[PDB]
């Protein structure tokens, strides 16, 4: 009321806990796009990467208060944490952080779902489909395809290989 | 046979059942228009606002139908059952009567999920969500935002209110 | 080294200090933007003018950040704080909310600029002053160039005159 | 008389002295860029990247002598020292001596900057920041990311790496 129906206060709660962990991966891609901005290291590429992946995540974030909001649920914002690292390492030790990170989104993504169906929220779960899970799967594949391409590059000509993948894959 | 599969009779007589909802509802929504463009009423963006409703119910009712017949379901028609009213008051009560009959379609959906759901046809599921589900939820949340638009105006000005509503958001 | 000339450690903190504050306000005028569009508050102009300003605040933490990395600082990212409040109230008391913030931004520029003073660092001055002072000043006088509209508005038809504010103001 | 306001012997001294050491550098940079044309260096991408910088001293001294003029001081020209080096070795050497050259801009744009705020020249420090004092962080900013990249390329598959930059990051 005045809207309000078939949703649960433990998906609005869940909903706004997903919002908290997409604002979280937002800075944490701020964090990462600007570290590669530093002039010891320097690749521009890397950085753009990043930040459309920050990008991303702010978008699915208001995606879901939106959705928040046309379901007649509330909104309730929490402490943001700082990323887990203030240095991020070489290129793929960024990539490999990328990926869990994901991977953890793509998770809390599953277990709304599970919430959702587990509540009869047949629309939360088309929701979710049409809208985060396939995109994360994308993702989660890009950055697979990304990590092997500078694994391969980075053994064991190391900084060549990071040159170059920045400008010939992240660059491109 | 020839065509038929996965589809049963239960979920095709729901179908049927929602179609004559879906049409009640179009009908409503017609009877709504035309009170508002009586002379002693007299508020066009209202009339709009309804006679666009209508369409959309309409079309839901044959969007329905055609999914029936591409199933191999037989479409089954039955007396369209007059609206609720003659006359329907001032804006805000045409609202609430908007409100509680999308919310009543809405719950029809919701319980034809269901069906879809324990009957195993997960392509109905699929069909529901993406083509009517999300259509009124974003539906409810314009009209929640229409009454409490509204109510904030007629309190206690209400004539006034009334026509700054239908020309300020209305006639937009 | 390899690039860092006349750029102080105390500087480099507030900087990242300055960041942290631009985010922060950032996030309040997020929370803002969304309590406008619940369905029972339902302003969409006050909504859009918010996230707006959500987007200045975070484009300027990014001008700040790209600046100390072409200074040869480092950025250093902290928890982000929640916004103050979860219920934002009226028109004007979100109104009176953002000029709060706006000033506390614009105190903690002047502070920084007397410590890059202090520290004679004469292009973070300039740096400052063309990319954020001025535009915290003009900012400041149509937020309080707002408030006075909806105080006069609100003195004493307050639904009718937040509507009117909400549709003639900000919606234009 | 007939023009001159508020502008020191000092500061008209200070200027032509910043003068030819623009010159001088915009000197440094044409014998830095003809060497990468010899036949037996051969990198077309540091010819033209060299090029460009003399170009943008020679602009600057140029944007001096027009302030000079503007204020009504007098421009006096002495000579220009030629270049540190005949031969400047690989593309990291190169680099390396253009960040030395442009710190030492630098550091005489501050040094200039503090004589015109001890001169309580207002007009001169806003000169110098908005056409001097940020074009070099930027340029300085530029410099350092390039010497990254061709260290991290140098290391230690030295010709290739040095083919490569030029090709990749110099020639784009
Ligand atoms: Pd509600
Ligand atoms: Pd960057
Ligand atoms: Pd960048
Ligand atoms: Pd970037
Ligand atoms: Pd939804
Ligand atoms: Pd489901
Ligand atoms: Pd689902
Ligand atoms: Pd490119
Ligand atoms: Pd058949
Ligand atoms: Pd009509
Ligand atoms: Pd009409
Ligand atoms: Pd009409
Ligand atoms: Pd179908
Ligand atoms: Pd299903
Ligand atoms: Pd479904
Ligand atoms: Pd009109
Ligand atoms: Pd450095
Ligand atoms: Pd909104
Ligand atoms: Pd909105
Ligand atoms: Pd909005
Ligand atoms: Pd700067
Ligand atoms: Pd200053
Ligand atoms: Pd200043
Ligand atoms: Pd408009
Ligand atoms: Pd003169
Ligand atoms: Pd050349
Ligand atoms: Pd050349
Ligand atoms: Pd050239
Ligand atoms: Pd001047
Ligand atoms: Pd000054
Ligand atoms: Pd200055
Ligand atoms: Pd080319």
């Amino acid at each position: 009321s005045q809207i309000r129906q078939n949703y649960s206060t433990e998906v609005e709660a869940a909903v706004n806990r997903l919002v908290n962990l997409y604002l979280r991966a937002s800075y944490t891609y701020l964090s990462l796009g600007f570290y590669f901005d530093r002039d010891d290291v320097a690749l521009e590429g890397v950085c753009a990467f990043f930040r459309e992946l920050a990008e991303e995540k702010r978008e699915g974030a208001e995606r879901l208060l939106k959705m928040q909001n046309q379901r007649g649920g509330r909104a309730l914002f929490q402490d943001l944490q700082k990323p887990s690292q203030d240095e991020w390492g070489t290129t793929p030790d960024a990539m490999k952080a990328a990926i869990v990170l994901e991977k953890s989104l793509n998770q809390a993504l599953l277990d709304l779902h599970a919430l959702g169906s587990a509540q009869a929220d047949p629309h939360l779960c088309d929701f979710l489909e049409s809208h985060f899970l396939d995109e994360e799967v994308k993702l989660i594949k890009k950055m697979g395809d990304h990590l092997t391409n500078i694994q391969r590059l980075v053994g064991s000509q190391a900084g060549l290989g990071e040159y170059l993948f920045e400008r010939l894959t992240l660059k491109h």
